[PDB]
């Protein structure tokens, strides 16, 4: 069975750490669930592009489990992951069943609020670090890409394609990652 | 006045290189219209990402000029810009007036079929060089990003941003390139 990946796009994330991981987690056969926090409408990102989500994150939810939940960044977008009890419980009863959550630039933050990893080394965009080191309860990275375990994160929307293969690599090994790397042309 | 940028949406577009382009050159303070090829309704991407564009194209091309007209890739996307019309008046009158035309993966296919540029250097996505190539009416590049005058032309979704910050470069120059470039966190 293909591996499954739960996205959830909220109002304000950036969009570009929302699109990179979703086209390179399919290049990767993930099947990869689009979920909007809010609903089934068209999400507004941070830079104005409007997304349509596959479904609501209220169905998704209910489709579970996924091999990996994903986190965009966006500091609007992240805000309202951390806001949100229904991201609470999907990300506990992931760590519960030592699945992957993967998270970037202020997405991290959303961990910190919902109480998730602690203990693990993180990364961040440098501007979401403060935010996240609150209390102390991850140590820091400058890596573009840190993981540790079952905590993938990175740091902005230029680390996003290191971030998505990181997951793919995570998920179907280092060879998939490789051969869905070489047709992207990366630096 | 702000610079404005035409990015012109069909089916099958790499989303990739739609967002980031969109997103990067909003973040340098221009004015982007992502207008839908085949009108306002909402556009599937080459890997599902569905995009609602700002406008149809028969709407946006009644508000020029532009100082760039943007061409995603996509193998799909860049053939149904091949075939376009309105998409070949476009280019044309853009090419007449001097203004810049930027183009991605195997979006520059769309400015052969339309005979754009011809002695122009170009990069394309690898895949995509024998179909540029075909009558020999420009000169191939592997450089990331090529401009020659007002062509700029780029190789593939992991080129997007060196891509974005050269359209940004040439319209608002290179200190807000650099400027737009650091929060990113490119390698
Ligand atoms: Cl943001
Ligand atoms: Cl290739
Ligand atoms: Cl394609
Ligand atoms: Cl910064």
């Amino acid at each position: 069975a293909s591996k499954r990946a739960l996205v959830i796009l909220a109002k304000g994330a950036e969009e570009m750490e929302t699109v990179i991981p979703v086209d390179v987690m399919r290049r990767a056969g993930i099947k990869v669930t689009v979920a909007g926090l809010a609903g089934k409408d068209p999400v507004q990102c941070s830079r104005d592009v409007v997304i349509c989500p596959d479904a609501s994150l209220e169905d998704a939810k209910k489709e579970g489990p996924y091999d990996v939940v994903v986190l965009p960044g966006g500091n609007l977008g992240a805000q309202n992951l951390s806001e949100s009890a229904a991201v609470k419980e999907i990300l506990k009863e992931q760590e519960n069943r030592k699945g992957l959550i993967a998270a970037i630039c202020a997405g991290p933050t959303a961990l910190l609020a919902h109480e998730i990893g602690f203990g693990s080394k993180v990364t961040t965009h440098p501007l979401a670090k403060d935010k996240m080191m609150n209390g102390g309860h991850y140590t820091y990275s400058e890596n573009r890409v840190e993981k540790d375990g079952l905590i993938l994160t990175s740091r902005g929307p230029g680390t996003s394609f290191e971030f998505a293969l990181a997951i793919v690599e995570a998920l179907n090994g280092k060879e998939v990652a490789a051969q869905v790397k070489a047709p992207l042309v990366l630096k």
